[PDB]
This record gives C-alpha cells, sequence and structure tokens, in this order.
C-alpha cells in the first residue's frame, strides 16, 4: 500500500502541500491531521517545520517512527495519538492545523467533522490558520448509485475501484482493488462523508471559523466549478 | 395558469390538509401565498391564513377572490418580506413556504435570516414547514440546458436554464411559444440547497428537524425524490 | 416540401420498387397515400395503385396531381378509415403502410384490428408490408425532450416532443422558426411497437413475419436500425 | 448473499400479497428456490407447492422445510414446469416471482408457461408475476459492467450483455474475494415489455386484472424498476 | 460584439494582442479575420502596425470607420480579400494570425493547408504563425444534432442549434435570440475543425513545425480538457 | 475478430495471382485462409516466437508453403526487390506503432513495395464509432461458463493514445493479464498520413464485406493506391 504506481498511489502534491503550509508557519510548529506515512509531514522537515501528526491507527504510526529514524529531518516530526474528534492536547497551540487529501471526509458525519473544526479552532494560535484539502462534489462529477471503474495500470497488476454513492447522506464507500497476473486479489476498502463548499463553509462558522482563501490545489490555481478539489484556508471568527 | 407541468403542482390540496393537522386551532402564516393555491383550500378547512407576499400587483389579485369565495374572510393578505416580517406580538402555529419559496432567496444568508424569523414568529409547539427541490433526485446538469416543458394543442413550454452547482443557483427562462409567432418569456432564480445544508442551516435559526416526506401526502422521501417536505419545531 | 430531414423520407422510389416486385401485376392498396410520395413512383412502374387516406382535402392535393400526371390513372383516391371500413370484394396482392402509418393508430388494439382488416384485403399469396421506427435504434429518452431536425438559411426546424415508454406512444410538435419572427407548430401522436410485439399482432391477426430489413433497399436489420420494413403473408 | 447482491428482501411482502389472493386453498409457486417466499406463506396457513428445476436447490428445500415449523405446508416438486404433469389438481394463485417467468429463454416458451398455468386455476383464480420493467431498468445496448455490493472482505460486481432485439441479458454474477477467490455465476434472461406481456396473456387466454410496482401495491409507473402483475381467465 | 456573456465574442481582445505582440518584431502583422478590430485596435494601441484581412464588407467598412475614430487608427491596415485568395506582393510579416476558429471557417482540409500555406510564403524570417483553435478533446462534441442555452438577457435568451459530422468533421449551426414581444434573430455559421494532431502534421505540409501550444492567450497550460488551444508555427 | 475468412476474401480478391504482404502476420490469422484460397503470403513480424507458432503450423497445414514467414521492422524493412500486389495490415495492426511519424514512415515502406496498379490495406478502429471516453474505463468483453474477460484502459484524447490490459479472471482465483497500447488515427487525419507518404485513397469500406461506412461503424477498412501523377 502506498508503494502503488500513478493515480493508484497518494496524490504527488506532497512537496507542494509542504510549501504551502511552510507559508503559514510562522517558524512555529503545525499540526496534521491524518499524518499518514508522512507524505507531508517529511517534506515539512526538509523546510525546518516542526511537525506533530495525529494517527488513531497506532499500527501504521509506528511505520512513521520506523521512516522518521531513518529520515535524514526526521526528528521534526512528532507522533501523535488520538482522534480528530477527540484531541487533547494540553496547553499546546499551533500556527497551522491542516487535514490533506479528504482527512477531514474520513469522519463520517455533519456533527464529527464540525467538532473536529472546533477542536482545530481552539488549538490555533492568534492569527492561526485551519486547512483542509477535500474533494469538490461538482468537479467530481460523482454519479448515484454504485459506479465501478479503472484506477491505474501497471504492467502486471491493474488497479480497478468499485464503489457506492448516496448522494443524501453524501457518503462514499469503496473497494480499492488490485488484480495481480497469476490470480492475486487485494481489497481496500474506505469510506467517505464530503461536504458542498458551501456547506463546508457554514460548518465552519460554527465551528468558530471563517473562510480566508480558496485555491484548487497547494499551489493556488483558481478554483471553479471543474476543480475536482479544493484547499481551504480558515482562520478564527471575529 | 398553464396546463399540465408547465403550471403549478397540482397538489394544492393535499398541502392544505398536511399543514391543517398541524394546526393547533391558532392562525398559519404562508410566505409566497401568491394566489392562495395553497391559501384558499385552507380556508375551505376552517383555518385562518395569513399570507405574505412581496409582488404588490398579484396580491391584488388575490383580494379580488378573497371577497368572491365562500371562505375568503379567512384568507389575510400581508404585504411585506420574508425579510421586512415585523408583525408584532402575532404567532403562529404553523409558518410555511411551498414549491420553493424559500429558495427564491438568493443567498444561504438570507434564507437562514428568513428561517430565523420564522421560528421567532411560531408559539410553543409550532413548526415551520417547507417544500423544496431535492437536488439528488433533480438530476441538475452542470451549466446550461433546454428542455421541454409541457405540449399544448396550440403551444409549447420550453425551458432555457443556467446552473452553477458551485453557487448553487438555478436561473432560467420559461418559455412560451405559441401558433402565430408568439413568444413570451418568465425569467425566474433559485438558489437551492441540499438536505444535510438545510439541517445545518435550520439549527443555525433555532430549528431542528423532526420529519421529512417526499410530498404532502407523507409518501418516504428518498435520493431520488424530486422533491422533499421538511417539518421543523424550535430547538 | 421540406428540406433534409425536416421532410418526409427520400426512399419514395425505393419504396415504389419494393413493392412493385411483390405485385402480381395486380392492384395494390397503400394506407396513408398522403400526396402520392410512393404512390405515383408506382404508377410508373404500370402497378394500380388503390391509397386510403381519411383526410378529405389532403386527398384532394391528390387528385389534382393525378390529373396532371402521365400515368394519373394509375392512381385510385379512396375516401375512409385506416380502420374500420369496407371495400367490397376487391383484393390487393401487397397492402403496406410507409413511413410509420401504422403508427398513426394510438392504440395496440386499434392496430391489431388494422393488420386483420389488411389480411381480409389480401389475395392469395399477397404481402402486407409495413415501414416502422425501431424502438431500440431510435434510442428514444424517457419523458420530454427538445432537438434540432434540420437547418435552413432562413429558418430552423425543431422538434419538441414527450415520450411515455409505458403507453409506447410519442406526441410532438414539429417547430419551424423563421428569421423575421414567424413560428409554425405541426403536432403529430405515434404509438410505437418494438419487433417482437409487432410480431406476435401480426400473428394475432392471422399474419405470420416473412422477411425483415432496415430499408427498402433489403439492408440487413439490426439493433442500430433506426426503421424496419417488415413483410407479412397470411396464415 | 448480502446487500443488493442477494435475492430481494420482499419475502414477506410476497408472501402477504399472494396470501391475499389465496382462497384458503393451495397455490403453486413457480420456482420456489430455496424458498424464499414459500416458506413466509407457510407462516400464513397457506399450502405451497413448489416447482424447481434446480436439484441442488430442491433438496436443499426438503432439509429446511424439515426444520422449519411450518416446513409441512410447502410441497416440493423437482423439475421442469412444462414437463410435469400435476393432474387434475387446481390452484386459487399461481405466481413466479423475481424475473422467473422471463428464465424462459423465448417468447413462445413464456407464452406456453402462462397458457399452462390458466389451465391449472381454479375459477376466479389469479395468476402472478414479478418481472423487470425494461422502461425502469434503463438498460444500456451492448455490453456494460457494474457494481452490485460492497463487503469487507469481497466485491460483488456484475458483467452483461444486452441484445434489445431478441430483448435477452446473458450476465455473470462476479464475486472477487481477498486472499485471490473468483467465483462466476451465469445468467440469462429473455424479459417482455408490459403491453407486449399483457398481449401474451391475452394469447394464453388471460387478462391483466392489476399492475403494481411491487408487493406493497404501490403504484407502478415508467420509472419503476420492476412490476407485480395479476392475471385472470378470460 | 454587442451579445452578452457567452454569446458574445470570447473577452480575451487584449490577451491576444499581447501574445501577439511579444512575437512581432519590426515589419507588422498579419490578421486573417479582423472582424470590428477585436484584436486589431489593441495591438494598436501597443504601437503594432497590424494589416487586417476580411472578405466581408457589411463589416470591413465598419472597421474603417472605428479606425478613423481611434486614436492609434493609423495603425489599423483594412485589406478585403480570402485567406486563400490573395496576393500581397512582396510584402512580409513578423506575425500571421487568426484568432477564434477563423482557420476553421474554410470548410475544407485542402483550404486549410493551402491557407497554411499561403501564410508561411508571407512570413519573414522567424516569422510565426498563430491560430486560436478549439479543441475537439475538451469541446466534448455529442455526434448529430444538438440544442442548448448559449446565453441569458433579462428580455432574451440564446440559443444554438447545431449538426455536427464527426467523420466530415464539420460543424453547422445557427445562433438563435429569442426576444420578449416575439423576436427571432437566426446567425447561421459553419466550421470545419481539426484535431491538433492532424493540425500539426498539415502544417507540416504547409512548410510549418509547430514551437508551442497553449490552452489560450495567457499560456496557460494545454490538456485534453482545454476548449481551445493557441499554436504557434515557425517556418521549417 | 470472426472476418479471417473474410479478411482472406477480401486481400484474395485484390491479390490475384501476384503475392501479397501482411504486417502483423501474428499466429496466421489471416495468412492460411487466404493460403487455402492459394495466394502467396510474405508475413513480417519482429517478436520470434510468436512467429514460430506460424511455421510450425504452415509445416502441417496442406497449403503451407503458400506462407512465406519473414523478420523485419515495419517503418524500416529491407525486403530487397520484391514487390507486392497488396500489402495489408488487419485488425488495427497498424496502430502499434505509437507515434504518427512511425506510421507514416509504415505507409511509405509499404507504398515502396507496391507494384504498379498495387494498393495497401488497413483495417482500424474508428473513433467517432468507439465512442471512447475520456480517461480510464472499465469494460465486460465476454462472457464464459467459467470466467470473464474485462477489459482496463486509460485513454488520451490528445496523445491519441489507448493503453489497456485484458483481463481475464477465472473460477478458481486465476487472473490473467494481457497489456496492449494503440495510437489510432481519425479518417480525416489517416488519409493525410497516407498523402504524405505518396498514397491515396481509393474506397473506403465498414468491414471486409464493403458494407457501408459511416459514423456510427466501429471499424473501416481502406483502400490506398500510389498517389495520382
Amino acid at each position: 500500500y502506498d508503494e502503488w504506481p500513478g493515480d493508484a498511489g497518494p496524490p504527488p502534491d506532497g512537496r507542494e502541500a509542504a510549501l504551502f503550509v511552510a507559508a503559514l508557519a510562522a517558524a512555529r510548529p503545525v499540526l496534521e491531521l491524518g499524518v499518514g506515512t508522512g507524505r507531508v509531514a517529511f517534506p515539512l522537515a526538509d523546510l525546518g517545520v516542526e511537525v506533530h501528526g495525529v494517527e488513531s491507527s497506532e499500527p501504521m504510526l509506528d511505520k512513521l517512527r520506523e521512516k522518521a529514524a531513518a529520515h535524514p529531518n526526521g526528528n521534526l516530526v512528532v507522533p501523535v495519538l488520538g482522534n480528530f474528534a477527540k484531541l487533547d492536547l494540553g496547553e499546546q497551540r499551533y500556527s497551522v492545523v491542516f487535514a490533506a487529501f479528504n482527512t477531514l471526509f474520513c469522519l463520517l458525519g455533519q456533527d464529527e467533522q464540525i467538532d473536529c473544526m472546533r477542536q482545530a479552532r481552539e488549538l490555533l494560535e492568534p492569527g492561526g490558520t485551519f486547512v483542509v484539502q477535500c474533494l469538490n462534489p461538482a468537479g467530481q462529477r460523482l454519479a448515484t448509485g454504485n459506479t465501478f471503474g479503472t484506477v491505474e495500470l501497471e504492467d502486471t497488476a491493474v488497479h480497478l475501484e468499485a464503489s457506492k454513492h448516496d448522494p443524501l447522506a453524501q457518503t462514499l464507500s469503496a473497494h480499492h482493488i488490485v488484480l495481480s497476473e497469476g490470480g492475486g486479489i487485494r481489497l481496500f476498502p474506505y469510506r467517505l462523508r464530503y461536504a458542498y463548499p458551501a456547506e463546508l463553509d457554514l460548518m465552519a462558522n460554527v465551528a468558530g471559523l471563517e473562510l480566508v482563501e480558496r485555491h484548487a490545489d497547494f499551489e493556488r490555481r483558481r478554483f471553479d466549478a471543474s476543480s475536482r478539489y479544493h484547499v481551504s484556508v480558515y482562520r478564527a471568527a471575529a
């Protein structure tokens, strides 16, 4: 997993995400929700930024502890355990709290996501920002009901996707499928609950945040109806 | 009005029954009462209806039929805005907006404000009722579209529209083409909301969802429902 | 006399040849003869053609051209119904209905009845020939549609239609918009049938399918064929 | 199987619908399967004779029939309905649920089946079928591939070929399992449009008395994925 | 140039000028299908001499009118002729350009190759040929006939009825304007488009080679989803 | 495609008694029906293994001597002074060359190997009729009792390339992947390419039975001649 080629692997914007976050970090520490294997954390370390990466899954949090011990700048990465819904980190404050590539949408409810957003706000220093990267429903052009599609092709394996979309609950439930020459089959299930921009902004408001800027990606490209994703930056409200 | 699906939904009477069943003997407030498609059927059930409208002229066409209607004394025409809603200490058992009325306010802010005003005009246990297009069931294409609304013997009813899925706005022209060279255009604008969003909006306005149907006959509501009927109570 | 796809299919002559090859130098019957699009090309081949038409006035435009046509005495105009009638002891080698004529009868029953009447007017070995839209090939959307039929320098030919896949009916307006503000509307209705159904209908009427093509030039008929030409015999 | 991968969850509803039409007399189910509808019918005190051509299933019916409280009201019949002789036995209801009628790969075979059903009806008896509604089904021409259902450790997919002329569906229900397991379950259908189906019924000496979208009697329209149709003798 | 939003001409008149100017040297530039000078006049503001070819006289004259009333109007030189039927003598240009589907107004592959060749032969050394063309892939054009909404005004709608032949690669359409009050105006047009790979081969035959391709005159990156493309060609 | 006997008939009816050249002879899909028809076929390849299954079957085939197996590369072929009445490439063979340049070169080489009045024949997928979606797709190709045949592909409408895997899922867990790549061309483009290569289009059909070619045709069969004076 995460060693997959092309579109099967994670978006190749790790470096770009780091630069975007670093530019908002007052040379002070940042908090990544869903740090994963550190696709963004390490590039941030290469820039001299202290990264506290939260991950509810102790399993792969260790692989981070493992890549960090092998990474030239892995000490600037502080592995943290908790829930994006139950973040209790004391009097520690951050200049940036961010959740990349649909992390926020891993919380399977509007309530849970508002709560996560509030928790983020309360962990921000004055002038601090909350940054999220989310799929943009309008640009995704998601069909109603079930679909099946080709994600990526390798010489000896195909990457397919089977998914169920409920446009009411606004949930995506899918399997990433890997068919291998020789009969191998591996299934990687995942669930998302997405939100439309207008909704997401209202959610932020309830959580005491206000939108300050929105882009299509971390390189600050213009965001429009056809953008597959959006990068949103929030500040503490009035 | 116009025939078939060119005219207003034929659920005027069903709407009345649904609202009446929620009327604890006190009066109700219709936002965008129009010509009284629901107001008059409501009078036939012995319910007092205060109907708000900003369209001054169309409000006059209402008074005319009110004097000529057996139960016309039950319809109280009230000019103003779904925003200028300053009706004193008067309180209602039901405040309702039928057939996309709420979505005539071209903004999330304006709609939340309208919802809040509605709440503050409710008596204890009162309910706020809206009928809205359901985006999922509507299957709205991105950008511009053109379609056939209805057919008459001597005219066609067409629609040209622009949909912005970000702003969540519909801007359209109802077009009537008549044999002999007649063309009439009726422009309208909507700003819609998804159920999940609409509910959060209600929350901010101090309302909470109590029930949701596909129509006024209480049919199941699901992803394929073209419309929804939502009932809200005070938080 | 409308250009391109706006007017009737340009296969008038081909239709004649196809029918003639089935005519035992004996007379044929066209249902919905119209202005003789197939009738006159048929006379040029020396085939006696009886033609039925309900429309009294449009049948007159036929008589006019019959007197001015070299072989005009070969076209015999008949007033009556595409349905219930009485043509006496006259029998035909071919009875045919071109370009959706059969589908002008707005019901399965009426169409079976028409088919039966056709059978009973056939001499021994005679054939019943129909040209019908092929639903599979038409790829007809459910509900309402609007599309471009044809373009002229100074006019456009558009179509607004309603499709009910249950009743299997098409109800449309052919629309002509002219530079200068002119609007003309030409309404029509069809009730179509799928091949499998149509064949069962023929069976009930005492007919059996002998051959099916995509057109009058005997091109292979398949799922993508927009139309079909079917030939039936007595059973 | 789970979700949409399994058989429709309306076994209970199908039973009630049939029971309401059964003159407290015995009914005949064509394609009883594992008894998805038969047993619920037994729970309502209705005697169900179940015809089934699949031997792996007819015996499994017997297995559950012995272990079921009301199993004694289910009378299994192994074999092809077209060739089975039921004698002077008559039924109040003959029914075929979930596309059973469309398992006969021809219009002729289906009309014949309908006729056999009519002749086995007592006076005032009814023939009931549940069939996919082509208009609501929105079936694409040619080949298609789609997701049927998702499990934690398996996906349920479908590969199918549709011939809109022959009005046939030929498909494989595919199950991909974590670990490399692949199971294929082929099936074929020959469907009919409502207008056609009704004409077929007429030829078979039946006439339509009512049509619903499902066994709960919801209104049938162009968007209905399925239909439930009830026929009487002429 | 009067119609609003998506109905009017693309609002990139000025950007086009800037892009062409950056490629213009000493000798003038040649616009094929100059129209009302949507790009010509903005080009004069940058001090570039424009020779504008056109065959439509009910519009070439409307150009001269604005040229006399424009501060830098002496920089716009109106010409009557055909993109593939005019010898301009020994005059040479630093840039020859055809904006907004002009090249696709010639209803054939042959006529277009010929136009491209004519353009090449009018280029000074190091001169460039620039075209702006719809990109079929990004355009997502349906087969056969279509009808759609182009734009909305308060008192009128702008509609389009078209016929697309994917074999001949032709578009034949009517821009329709329906006005409150019963007014109907029809504006017919025809295009023959080319795919990028094809267009490049055409340029090769005409003795041109592709030097750069963008999505628009602001040099945005061209990809499969780009509705249009801006292509720059040099002599072989 | 089951039109081999038809591909043979089509080529044969253009060959007369002079020899023909098949590009991408493969396992002899087309060659033998031509041989069974008395036609001499020089077949070209570059992959030596797949050519042996032909040689193997050539010795075991009654008319196996009429099939002459050969080696080289389409764009650059050194076949000496040998000339052919027909040079043909069936089932998207031309589109196996992953570039417009390579394909034009192949077409030129084909022209130069034609005797006077000879013809170049190609069978190609028709983009308009294929209705190919942009980006990635997955579809059902065929069904067996114990296996399904699926397809996963990526389509780049700009490069006009198709990259796919033919997938075979078997009862019991077996999975077999057969990757392939194509670079296709639109008819108008293909014709211009032919012109550059000194060829001109003489006729175009939907298939080898000479059916009508139109926008909806999934494929086309095109015949080219050495361009007019």
